[PDB]
């Protein structure tokens, strides 16, 4: 090989935006260096690609995957495992001032959990039951692998333009692919907007996640994860942190082990991984 | 660093030299690659690949098709287009480009103001808030996938300004080498520039994304002929009429000149 993959790519992703990034002002008010269109590939061949040049939350990516997983969208459940990525979205100030008024704190809409596992079911609040309601795309995806693998139609889309306005915000990461060959699982995700700064690490362990979790439960080997986004941006007030992150050249990627024989898709825990060799850089 | 139509041919080699043996879902034998992309300029060109002749008529009918939200395909072939082939062919593109979350009851019911009009969306968006990163457009509708003959292989797509300038990038789910990538190219490349014209802007990149790209077992000799053949430089597209109107294209307003493709 002679084209980078891993960790390399990333940072030679967020170089290129750094060289060759257009300044555009953003929703947020606060401006970003911008490139459109790119993609790297992480191999999940014996190892796990958590990035390393900056400490990833390893905890949080798994509880999140889960509390997906089972359709959630209350940022509470998150919140009552010490996991505040969501709080903000969730807590009463946010809902307010955004128009969601009539929600309780921590309805976070129709997040990626509800369009994962009841896609077209029309949503309440984040407390009711949608079971057998909408389309589970989640395990129609498990059951195309284990029924007809070759298929090229096992995707899990979170871009519902109907539900979208109910959203506290888009899906970034709007959907994935999966793709078996050798008996061997890969994953292509697709993220419309990815911030290199905080989300971008966060995604790429999940859908690695993901991609080992579905491939456990099918008893298939773990291939790559794809990651292609859009809207590839630095925010202008973490150039310098980026620039001083680039100069680290990243380690061994860690081992991931599942120590239980989980058969079922809703039965993982945060107790079954375990995660080996994760030495990141020291912060700034 | 590879441009041009040297991306796709590298990419038709590549599924040749390091291709994965994986079955068609009609049951004969593929070489194919998970995860690919190219980058196609729009500037003062447009990527209609000519180490083939593609059929541009229908590139162009299909998408005004598409536009207009037709689901019927006696439209494509009352032009002498067949690449459809009564009539209704259940919620397709048109029906989720223009109607997306409507009900679908057959291909002469009317749908207008039902739905999200995603397409119109992305237009008004352009011209408010070019900085938006949610410019999309979704043809995956698991609701209504299983009423459609035929899945989307293009799954969706999202527009970016830069510069004045307008790029796409598509992701295409599933590409047949052979025959429909050259033709859903410059199906993406003349969405850029159509919705370029209505905003008045420049034309960027069209990037294109594929999942399995693959090569059906007939047409590996098929195309190591093309692959023999030298490109050529890629023809330019012109809009000889200022459209205002999104539903106002038709084929009388394209002008394709210097597309001199191999036999
Ligand atoms: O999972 C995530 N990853 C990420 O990068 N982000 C980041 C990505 C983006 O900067 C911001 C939301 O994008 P827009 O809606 O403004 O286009 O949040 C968010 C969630
Ligand atoms: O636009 C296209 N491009 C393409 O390569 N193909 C090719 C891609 C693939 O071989 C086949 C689609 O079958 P499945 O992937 O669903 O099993 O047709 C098809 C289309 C039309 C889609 Br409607």
């Amino acid at each position: 090989g002679f084209t980078l993959t891993g960790e390399l790519q990333y940072l030679k992703q967020v170089d290129d935006i750094l060289r060759y990034g257009v300044r555009k002002r953003d929703r947020t008010g606060i401006g970003t260096l911008s490139l459109f269109g790119m993609q790297a590939r992480y191999n999940l061949r014996n190892e796990f690609p958590l990035l390393t040049t900056k400490r990833v939350f390893w905890r949080a990516v798994v509880e999140e995957l889960l509390w997906f997983i089972r359709g959630s969208t209350d940022s509470k459940e998150l919140a009552a495992k010490d996991i505040h990525i969501w709080d903000i979205y969730g807590s009463s100030k946010f809902l307010n001032r955004n128009g969601f008024h009539k929600r309780h704190t921590g309805d976070l809409g129709p997040i990626y959990g509800f369009q994962w596992r009841h896609f077209g079911a029309e949503y309440k609040d984040c407390q009711s039951n949608y079971l057998q309601q909408g389309i589970d795309q989640l395990q129609t995806v498990i059951d195309t692998i284990k029924t007809n693998p070759e298929s090229r139609r096992m995707i899990i889309s979170s871009w519902n333009p109907k539900d979208i306005p109910l959203m506290v915000l888009p899906p970034c990461h709007t959907l994935c692919q999966f793709y078996v060959a050798n008996g061997e699982l890969s994953c292509q995700v697709y993220q419309r907007s990815g911030d290199m700064g905080l989300g971008v690490p966060f995604n790429i362990a999940g859908y690695a996640l993901l991609t080992y979790i579905v491939a456990h439960v099918t008893g298939l080997k773990t291939g790559d994860l794809i990651h292609t986004m859009g809207d590839a941006h630095i925010y202008l007030n973490h150039i310098d942190a980026l620039k001083v992150q680039l100069a680290r050249s990243p380690k061994p990627f860690p081992c991931l082990k599942i120590i239980r024989n989980v058969t079922d898709i809703n039965d993982f825990k945060w107790d079954d991984f375990q995660l080996d060799g994760y030495n990141p850089h020291p912060p700034l």
